[PDB]
């Protein structure tokens, strides 16, 4: 039923299972070592993303689309790479890179052995760079939340959850099935997405980073949240982040999409900060 | 955002917060004692289940919860379907107040009894989940998600259907293929919904057959040993799950009947209510 | 060596072959004149077209004819459908004879007369004959799976006749006929349920009939114009349906849309199509 | 929708659509100017594409045909793949263009009542013969060898074509191949052998020597099996020299081991051209 790209395909037999990394509602993945993925005969360890016993058709449609999305994006230091994809006789298995420390939100939450401010800027800098590569490839993430951004072993940040991604190169969905708190007003109300919306989500992502994994829009119910955005309630600055970042961070959250800064602008703005810290 | 249902609204202050009865991936429900709701105008506390969106939320998830409140008001009351005691639409975050089932949901109700359950008792639940469906489909609605995991058993064991938020009104046009197929789990879905993208009343009966399978083989997963990806390939082939152990052939023939390839020829929901009534009567 | 059917047999000596009329992937038909083939008109030569194996013969083709011949025996005579007149089944080559329509297959014939002259009433009238023809098949519990405009032969004086019966199969006790999957059918004229669920029925035929009206209405135009077969599946799930032809009246177009309903239970059955068409037909003058 | 092989894929924009070049009931082939190939120049190619009446099974046959072509490689005397469009949009499989079409027609349109002489008739046989030789040792077999499925190349170079019914090396359905060109060994027991094609080749030789005349003239397909079951063999064509007639008999040998091997046939033919 599912055709196999020759370059991506990997034999089912070669791969070996490991203790499951996680079992989310979105998808199930099991850590595993796959040998000779590149053949160099190296038994690399790759997390595998796969379906649950009961899978929604949209999940089936989404994971497969997520696998396809990885092929288009070029290998980049920040975005999580796809090393090999399996579409054998058995159930579809996707092989991804393994990030030893888990997602960004959970990594900071476990460091409230300490996180110096320079590292926080560095963590922020890498995300901008990743988005910049995606912008060049015209891919829009649609999430950009700390909770699905894998931070790898030796602290190099990695973007993740490309299942929701679409290739940009307005009206295919109402921009539902996405976390509202991390979602842009333009997408929320008019159901269209653009690079700016990721930047707004990225603006929310910065609060996740600067609140040491803290949840955004504290004390506000999602139903209530529709109203504040129209009137302009933007969250106050996190303690650790310096004031200069806030003007940039707040600028990302804008009423009109055109005003919001593009990624090229953000990385360049961010590159200097690391230098003077 | 939210209007006013004078009969439906229940003030936030009257209802009391409680320990959570599970946190679903889609939404969170927390137990509550409803001071305000009146069994017969007592104004005495009655236990209840509050269903609320958890703060991290899907864009659709807010909509689905709102749809669930809207869907239930239209349905009315039947002894085989979950009640709809209250809503807190007027203020704060949406809170939906729905009656509580002591025994819990049917799928795990059966797994934990693999206690003693007589064969007929099992027929009774299957017979019952059929009476409820008949009323539900006689109100020009398609539940669209029938599965054991969503049939809730009350204390004293009276089966109540749940998760009504997904099902859509089919009153004058029968759910043409608008859907993008993210609506339902593949294992419990009908083939026409899976392939054609059309859902009719009959598709609940295809789903109902799997519900008969789950109930009959002690809350067991269907299409076991078969990956979802591979499932589609033999659905066209027509291979179907075999009769669960200790199930009478007559129920199995009824089960296979539900599994008819042609939606038009599947047993009508009235027939299912009618047969089981005869079947159950013998013993 | 096939078993003889006494009624169908037609002596080889009586039949004397004539020049060939087109070629197909199922074999070929050569015009022939058979003496007194039609009962109640004995000792007369009535032109007949004989379906015979192509010099190069597909094994499926040999089997195909045998099956095709069997279908003719069961359907029974009808003014609007091609009818078996006789058959050659004995020792030697197997010639199967079938009625000869002077004008030819309908889609091409229409393509003959796009501004010859064809008035709108004839186009509506022509559809009525096909709908009536289909009803007999529905009544006789058989389904013509490949019901498309190109295969409908129209006779001299326009008595439209159905054709290319090898695909159609009996449904005496089982309605779906779900066993056959993707063996040999056009995607564009296939119904949606059958294409995806591998089930065919009479409501399923009407969808093929639905398209057949469109081909006929726009002078034998190809169905689903400008859209490739490969990408047809995606639009079909989404609900795209071809637009009404410029020639078409609104009333016919609603029936066309009516014949394309997603749910088979909902589409009209052939009795309704013939009845609805008859009224529309009545007001033509 | 379909996995794209990087080597084979050719961008849709690059190849101008062009116009029709003959037709077949199963699929449609249309000539086109395909810029590029590693010439880096624009030259004509015939792309085979799904026809309007798309059979459900027809799509599978097209994919199999593309697959067959990929493994074979390139030979002088056999039509070989020139890359295919693949994943984006509609699927067109591209093959090399032949100028004069199928050989059977080419021979018919060269019957008197510069026509080919006897050496030219022999020359076609050698080419066709060597091509089977190239195909031979690839662990592949054509399964349908006849004049129509053989395509001449502008400037007279013969190329075997229409590779869909080939399975690179007996559970096959064996419904879709013609009775007359089928090997007796193959038709009756449904067995398929690399050298079972010599009979097909033996029949093919006959088409060339009578400039395309239909094989077993006067014998209907229905009655054909009986003659094959008993001892029988097509008559030697008038144009062909007697030495060839025996080759056909040798090619038609009752048991598969006995039919001359493709190297043998090709080697035997060379002497004849050489002589
Ligand atoms: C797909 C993928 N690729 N790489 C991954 C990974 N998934 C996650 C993950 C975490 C929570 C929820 C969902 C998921 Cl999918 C992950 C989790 N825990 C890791 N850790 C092991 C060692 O110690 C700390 C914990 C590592 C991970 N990395
Ligand atoms: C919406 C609703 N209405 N009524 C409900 C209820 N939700 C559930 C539930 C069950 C499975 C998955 C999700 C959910 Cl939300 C529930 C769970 N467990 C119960 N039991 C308490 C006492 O101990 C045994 C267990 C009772 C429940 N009742
Ligand atoms: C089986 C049969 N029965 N009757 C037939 C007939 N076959 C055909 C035919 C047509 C299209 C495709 C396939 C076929 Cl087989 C036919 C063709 N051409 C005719 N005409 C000759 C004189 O010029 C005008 C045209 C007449 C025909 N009649
Ligand atoms: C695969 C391929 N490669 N090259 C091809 C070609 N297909 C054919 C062909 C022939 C018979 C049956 C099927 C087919 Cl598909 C072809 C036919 N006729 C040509 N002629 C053009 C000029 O006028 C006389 C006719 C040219 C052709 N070229
Ligand atoms: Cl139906």
């Amino acid at each position: 039923e599912l055709p196999e790209d020759p370059k991506w395909e990997f034999p089912r037999d070669k791969l070996t299972l490991g203790k499951p990394l996680g079992e989310g509602c979105f998808g199930q993945v099991v850590m595993a070592e796959a040998v000779g993925i590149d053949k160099p005969k190296e038994a690399v360890t790759v997390a595998v993303k796969m379906l649950k016993d009961d899978a929604t058709e949209k999940d089936l449609s989404d994971l497969v689309s997520e696998m396809e999305m990885m092929k288009m994006i070029g290998k980049h230091k920040n975005i999580i790479n796809l090393l090999g994809a399996c579409t054998q006789d058995g159930p579809l298995y996707v092989i991804v890179e393994y990030a030893s420390k888990g997602n960004l939100r959970e990594y900071l939450r476990a460091r409230r052995e300490q996180m110096t401010f320079k590292d926080l800027v560095s963590c922020t800098y890498q995300l901008a760079r990743g988005m910049e590569y995606l912008a060049s490839q015209k891919c829009i993430h649609r999430d950009l939340a700390a909770r699905n951004v894998l931070v790898t072993e030796n602290n190099v940040m990695k973007i993740a959850d490309f299942g929701l991604a679409r290739d940009i190169n307005y009206k295919k969905t109402t921009n539902g099935r996405l976390p509202v708190k991390w979602m842009a007003p333009e997408a929320l109300f008019d159901r269209v997405y653009t690079h700016q919306s990721d930047v707004w989500s990225f603006g929310v992502l910065m609060w996740e980073i600067f609140t040491l994994g803290g949840s955004p829009y504290p004390g506000i119910p999602v139903e209530e949240l529709f109203k504040l955005l129209k009137e302009g309630h933007r969250m106050d600055k996190p303690a650790n982040c310096t004031n200069e970042l806030y003007m940039m961070m707040r600028d990302c959250w804008h009423a009109v999409p055109s005003q919001r800064p593009t990624f090229k602008q953000l990385v360049e703005d961010l590159d200097r900060i690391l230098t003077l810290t």
